[PDB]
């Protein structure tokens, strides 16, 4: 990974994460941790140069996808819970944490996304609580 100290910190905990490069059209993945590859069932060669939206499918809530899109557009750290699909078509609940990695002038150089698999019970409680705003 472009070796930011926070990326090295996530590697020591064997977290699931990807790094995107917004200078490339459609803000594709340029790095994916072994944890992300094992969670999703994809080989690194199948993920590099693609936008992470390939994990979405028919049971994914498009309103959770829209929260991510608007968060990035507004330059905000974003946390959502949404249903994602593995390569084999099995589904899981993904608590997704996205941050901009910025230079000294505040320009976004990369996005960092951490995926945490959560239970259906946890996802329902998170989404119910989100809806009380
Ligand atoms: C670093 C990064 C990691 C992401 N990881 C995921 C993910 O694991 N699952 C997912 O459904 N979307 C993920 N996304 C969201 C999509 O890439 C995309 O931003 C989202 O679908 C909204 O844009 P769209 O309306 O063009 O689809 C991630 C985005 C970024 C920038």
């Amino acid at each position: 990974a472009m070796d930011y100290s926070l990326v090295k910190a996530l590697q020591t905990a064997q977290q699931n994460f990807v790094i995107s490069d917004p200078s490339i059209p459609d803000n594709p993945i340029v790095y994916a941790s072994q944890g992300f590859l094992t969670l999703t069932g994809y080989a690194l060669s199948e993920v590099l140069g693609r936008n992470c939206r390939f994990l979405q499918g028919p049971e994914t809530d498009p309103k959770a996808v829209e929260k991510v899109r608007k968060g990035l557009e507004r330059g905000e750290d974003t946390t959502v819970v949404l249903l994602n699909y593995r390569k084999d078509g099995s589904t899981f609940w993904n608590q997704l944490f996205i941050a901009a990695l910025r230079d000294g002038e505040g320009n976004v150089v990369n996005y960092l996304g951490v995926q945490c698999k959560v239970s259906e019970d946890y996802a329902k409680a998170f989404l119910k609580n989100e809806e009380n705003e």
